[PDB]
């Protein structure tokens, strides 16, 4: 009977495509991050601790 | 004793250019510049004086 009144409908919302769960960036350390507001390099020093004498 | 931990710093001014102080702009006649906002061309003009017979 209706041939040109039952409309075909589009959701107004698109699929997100899916690619992968990203992990790494919440599981390394991010401190360097203040500092390195400017600057091309970040330089980052280590403690050679003092040695125990008897 | 200190490889790593002693910063280099860079200052946050630029050395601004010494450059000439320009002066002509203000030595020369600006009068047409009421003128001139318009066209591509000004037209000055100068009398021929009448010249005296015996």
């Amino acid at each position: 009977a209706f041939n040109n009144f039952i409309p075909e409908l589009w959701s107004d919302m698109l699929l997100e495509e899916w690619t992968a769960q990203t992990v790494f960036a919440n599981l390394v350390n991010r401190e360097y991050e203040g500092i390195a507001s400017k600057g091309n390099v970040v330089h980052i020093a280590g403690v050679v601790a003092p040695t125990v004498k008897d």
